[PDB]
């Protein structure tokens, strides 16, 4: 089945019954324990959501392609409020090339190491068979409203052996996903008066996406397999206002509709696999290359995240990410029944962000230790790993799994990583699954290099109404959560019914500073010898809730499926604040009908709970007005079917949002001078949208 205790698991045929429009996010959300939204509670960049997974926040969702990492968003600036201006690391594969999508979370992923406090997100590619293979799709919806943009995608595949120990993929993808009008929140947008009259909270921006890999594997022996594939992707954005703080400027007004953000992501690996008698072997080097080139930004309370006409063009931040891994496997026939693997991981991150180190200190005094001008652009670390799994079989049916993994990090240091995953076969339809780990999460390095300045006249300090900074802090504890799962769940004749409860205890959580660490000297008027915060570690953070999943044979043709998330508390204990913001519930309902041998229609329904903002603004006191606004629980219905034509043809139409169902984004969650609050209503909710595809394939 596709829903285990912790894990979930998507197929090609799952992607091509509910296709994405670009992103994957579309579909991945709709897993157990899995939302979509933001890294905070600012609101700040609303429209550009990432996958969560149990309420972590993205930045804890570890997005692998192949087992290999993607670490591309880390090259935007991350925000004061744990926000960078990105669209998230699911859109790098095309939807119709992927085989299938791995969804490991909580203490079943805390192995993984780095990022996965959350969980991680496999996306596994359609490889090369004993055959030669190819495949062509394409994908085009078109909305009901003309002011929401449109998705075009077209890719291919193809496959197949060389010689008799070679064998070789290719694809290639081109899409675009037109941006929302600028003007399709005029109306449901906050209150604006003074200077940020008509300043309007953004739409979805947009997307043109080039993506091209090649692989090339080279089985040397009977045993061995060495593997070479390189990848390049490019994703230019189609701006349509989004600010950080939804204020607007004339350099805004000049880019819409133009391409203000670009990603160039190159990706090359060396994959080697072998397989003899004592057990299996895997080791790979990659290399990613990112370049982030977008129009400068400034750095300064409400300049932050807006394009900054006193210093016009683009800059070009740069990320070398290299990732080198290597574990073997053992059957081991001892006492118990077990299985032994054991791995290493080596990885460094180089940054080179050339704008986001310039924030100066003439109007809020100089900080000692801390240059004004001409600041480093680089940033890096790197962590060593080494762990082992121990996969015990007690019982025949009963597993046990106690591991260890071990991180250096050159900065922050050790990291002991103990994991525990327990599954007991209680019957031969039921089985109960309990798992405790303790994850880990690294600074990212902009929080931790203590050149990365932000500055407020006020407005963003906690605590107070006089100016102060933010500054990185390179002493950070890193992030640790102890995540406790426990479930159960029944699967006979594709009837399947399970329900988890997890409870992840968040230790140092890393966020901005609430009491001041020092002062400054110097400075302009009333704003001069400004506070100086740094990024403190929260000492302790909860989230709790529930996945559920429900799949009933209607019939032999007919099926049933369900899948339930519950947000039970999200609280940042210091503070008690929420620390992210999503739905209370989410159900997702899929009908599938296997109307004839060559027919199947799809019936989708999903199920949005309440919505509640922050109760605090970045001061602390407790927001009032429009900044309270919940969004009220509502669905989103859907219909479907793919029409096989030929064993070489097949052609799917559907419908998105049946009733056209439409939400707003009125702006950030509190409110600032002149721009009152939008609380929870950050993001545009897409209205009805009719959808076709075809997929020609040999
Ligand atoms: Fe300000």
């Amino acid at each position: 089945t596709k829903q285990a205790p912790g894990v979930s698991i998507i197929t090609a045929e799952d992607i091509a019954k509910r296709p994405p429009s670009n992103d994957l996010s579309q579909i991945i959300r709709t897993m157990p324990g899995v939302n979509l939204t933001g890294n905070s509670s600012s609101g700040q960049r609303g429209n550009n959501r990432q996958i969560d997974i149990r309420g972590m926040g993205p930045e804890n969702t570890l997005i692998l392609v192949d087992g290999k990492p993607v670490s591309s968003r880390n090259s935007v600036r991350y925000g004061w409020r744990g926000e960078r201006d990105s669209r998230g690391d699911t859109n790098w594969v095309p939807a119709d090339q992927v085989e299938r999508i791995e969804v490991i979370r909580g203490p079943a992923a805390a192995r993984y190491g780095n990022g996965a406090a959350g969980g991680v997100v496999n996306i596994i590619t359609k490889q090369a068979g004993a055959e030669t293979h190819g495949n062509l799709s394409v994908y085009s919806n078109f909305p009901q409203h003309k002011a929401e943009g449109a998705s075009e995608r077209m890719s291919f595949g193809l496959n197949g052996p060389l010689t008799e120990n070679l064998s070789y993929r290719v694809y290639g993808n081109i899409a675009k996903t037109d941006s929302d009008d600028w003007d399709i929140n005029a109306g449901h947008e906050s209150n604006r008066t003074g200077k940020q009259a008509g300043t309007l909270p953004a739409g979805r921006e947009g997307v043109r996406n080039k993506d091209i890999d090649g692989l090339l594997s080279w089985r040397l022996t009977p045993e061995q397999t060495l593997e070479f594939e390189a990848g390049f992707s490019r994703q230019g954005n189609i701006y349509t206002g989004d600010t950080q703080n939804t204020n607007s400027n004339n350099y805004v007004k000049q880019m819409l509709g133009h391409e203000t953000n670009r990603m160039y992501r190159e990706t090359y690996s060396v994959t080697h696999r072998g397989e003899w008698d004592f057990g299996s072997s895997l080791a790979y080097l990659q290399y990613e290359k990112t370049r982030n080139s977008r129009i400068n930004e400034g750095l300064a309370g409400g300049t932050e995240g807006i394009f900054d006409p006193n210093n016009a063009g683009f800059y070009t931040a740069t990320l070398r990410d290299l990732t080198a891994h290597g574990e073997v496997n053992l059957p081991l026939h001892l006492g118990y029944e077990q299985t032994l693997t054991l791995g290493s991981e080596w990885t460094e991150q180089k940054l080179d962000d050339p704008s986001s180190n310039t924030q100066n200190t003439e109007e809020g005094g100089s900080i000692p230790g801390l240059a004004g001008k001409n600041r480093s652009s680089s940033s890096s670390a790197r962590i060593f790993s080494l762990f082992a799994e121990d996969n015990i079989e007690l019982m025949p049916g009963t597993m046990l799994t106690p591991g260890l993994r071990w991180d250096h990090h050159d900065i922050v240091g050790d990291n002991w990583s103990p994991s525990l995953n327990l599954s007991h076969a209680l019957t031969e339809r039921v089985t109960l699954k309990a798992g405790i780990a303790r994850a880990y999460k690294a600074p990212n390095l902009y929080q931790l290099n203590p050149d990365y300045l932000l500055y407020s006249r006020g407005q963003g300090c906690y605590g107070q109404s006089t100016s102060c900074y933010l500054r990185g802090n390179d002493g950070l504890k890193a992030e640790t959560s102890v995540n406790k799962e426990l479930g159960i769940e029944y699967s006979h004749d594709g009837l399947v019914a399970g329900l988890t409860y997890f409870r992840n205890d968040y230790k140092n959580k890393i966020e901005s500073g609430l009491s001041p660490v020092d002062h400054a000297s110097g400075g302009k008027g009333d704003y001069a010898n400004a506070a100086i915060y740094q990024w403190e570690n929260v000492p302790k953070a909860v989230v709790e809730g529930l996945e559920g999943t429900l799949t009933l044979p209607l019939a032999d043709g007919l099926k049933w499926s369900n899948n339930l998330t519950y947000m039970l508390q999200s609280k940042n204990k210091e503070t008690g604040d929420v620390l992210s913001v999503t739905p209370r519930y989410t159900l997702n309902s899929m009908l599938d009908w296997q109307a004839t041998d060559d027919l199947s229609l799809q019936a989708t329904v999903t199920w949005y709970g309440k919505q509640k903002p922050k109760k605090y603004d970045y001061h602390g006191d407790r927001v009032t007005g429009s900044a309270n606004d919940q969004l009220s629980p509502y669905a989103i219905a859907g219909l479907g079917g793919t029409y096989r034509l030929s064993k070489n043809l097949s052609l799917g139409a559907g419908v998105d949002n049946l009733f056209d169902k439409r939400l707003f984004r009125a702006g950030n969650a509190q409110g600032v001078v002149g721009i009152d609050g939008a609380g929870a209503a950050t993001y545009n909710e897409p209205g009805r949208t009719f959808y076709t595809s075809l997929t020609a394939s040999f």
